[PDB]
């Protein structure tokens, strides 16, 4: 009974602009189109925010992001969140799925991290690199600093505005798309060997979960196989793969986000074929709608509160929340907010902060959602 969407076709930048505007114009009760800088090619990295207060951080509420295209010929990702946006603004209000996830997360989807590369690509390439790299034909998914592989290549500008975007909101939960198989990809991406082997991050618990949360939906990712004929190699169980197995990759996007920020990021590869006919963009979203929503929610999983401050009654801002046997530890946003994704289990969190009294609660995690949990620091 959703609207689903009807603007199936492949979107070049400047439709992509007109189309971004066209959602904005139409709903902005609840959007917000922004832009966190530019291309090489001064082609703006257009960012939409969807939610019911668009603009503002709301207090407790997780901000959630989705990105695409950083891979200029990896073209489904952008449209899948094309077609998201749409989806979204369309139901909101008369769906009630899409009405209460708008209401309770705070979406930002960037639909193309490599715009420039994009204009490059040809239609049709299923595997090859042309439009891959940014318009100094560097690849922006090895641009990145990395936490064993020394990285060389100069920062471009949209590895620096995305930086900076991560910087700027208290992200949960993220997941940035590629193309070239089909299977989602999570930390971490390399090892200290640089080989292909499991190279596991404190949180390999909830990576397993949280991506099998979007492989589990898409019917043909979950079977494990991309494509038995093209990459004939390829084999995932349940459509998931740390990353360093599948094979080393230093300087992701993907790594960065976990090692500087709170965020916990993914890597989806929506299909083999890279820049499919746009005769097949309807069925790439018929596969991937419910995995897109589905992944959106488990942001709302694991422990969430905040760290108040015994006197003043308020949130007490970058407190530390540190979990019993994981080491990485989470910090809170302006209102002493946080967020914690964590898998069902027991657990022993201890929130701490600089001027104050360490609190540690026993909590309890389910398998179904999110446990709220607060912490009031007494000051030293
Ligand atoms: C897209 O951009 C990436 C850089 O971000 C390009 O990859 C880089 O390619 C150069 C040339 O192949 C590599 O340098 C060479 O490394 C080998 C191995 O040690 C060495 O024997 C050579 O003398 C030379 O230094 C470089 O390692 C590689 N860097 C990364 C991060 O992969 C890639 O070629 C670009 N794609 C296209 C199609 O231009
Ligand atoms: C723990 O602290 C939060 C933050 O104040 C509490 O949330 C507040 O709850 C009262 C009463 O329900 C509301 O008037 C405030 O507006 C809430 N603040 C928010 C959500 O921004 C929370 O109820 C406290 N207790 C727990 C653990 O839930
Ligand atoms: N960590 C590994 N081995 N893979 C993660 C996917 S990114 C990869 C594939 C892609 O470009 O889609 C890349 O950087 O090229
Ligand atoms: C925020 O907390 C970290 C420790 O978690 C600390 O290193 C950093 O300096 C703090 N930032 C501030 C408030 O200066
Ligand atoms: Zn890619």
């Amino acid at each position: 009974q959703a609207v689903q969407p009807v603007d199936f076709r492949h979107h070049h930048f400047s439709d992509m602009e007109i189309f971004l505007r066209r959602y904005a114009n139409e709903y902005p009760s609840i959007t917000r189109l922004y832009s966190v800088g530019k291309s090489v090619e001064l082609r703006e990295l257009y960012v939409m925010e969807i939610s019911d207060n668009p603009g503002i951080h709301e207090a407790g509420e997780p901000e959630f992001k989705y990105i695409g295209n950083m891979h200029g010929n990896e073209v489904v990702g952008r449209e899948l969140l094309l077609n998201l946006i749409e989806y979204l603004c369309k139901n909101f209000g008369t769906d009630p799925e899409v009405t209460d996830l708008v209401q309770s997360t705070r979406i930002h989807i960037m639909p193309s991290m490599n715009p420039d590369g994009y204009e490059k690509s040809q239609e049709g390439d299923r595997g090859g690199t042309v439009g891959r790299n940014n318009s100094n034909n560097y690849d922006l998914n090895r641009n990145f600093p990395d936490q064993f592989f020394q990285v060389t290549d100069p920062p471009q500008p949209e590895t620096l505005a995305v930086m900076s975007w991560l910087k700027t909101y208290p992200f949960v939960l993220s997941a940035n798309l590629h193309g070239g198989s089909l299977v989602v990809n999570y930390p971490f991406d390399d090892d200290e060997q640089g080989i292909a082997i499991y190279s596991k991050s404190p949180d390999d618990a909830v990576f397993q979960q949280l991506a099998l949360s979007y492989s589990k939906e898409n019917k043909k990712m979950y079977q494990g196989s991309p494509c038995k004929d093209l990459y004939p190699t390829e084999y995932f169980p349940h459509g998931i793969t740390n990353g360093a197995q599948w094979y080393n990759v230093p300087g992701g996007m993907q790594d960065w986000n976990y090692l500087n920020t709170n965020c916990f990021e993914v890597t989806i590869e929506l299909g083999c074929v890279k820049y499919p006919k746009a005769e097949e963009l309807p069925k790439y979203w018929e596969q991937n709608r419910r995995s897109l929503l589905q992944f959106i929610k488990q942001v709302h999983r694991g422990i969430w509160g905040f760290v108040l401050d015994a006197t003043d009654g308020r949130g007490i801002l970058n407190a530390t929340i540190s979990v019993a046997d994981i080491n990485h530890p989470v910090t809170t946003y302006k209102d002493g907010d946080y967020w914690r994704l964590l898998v069902q289990g027991t657990y022993k969190v201890t929130a701490s902060a600089r001027g104050y009294d360490p609190v540690t609660k026993t909590v309890e995690v389910d398998s179904k959602g999110g446990v709220q949990v607060n912490f009031t620091l007494s000051r030293t």
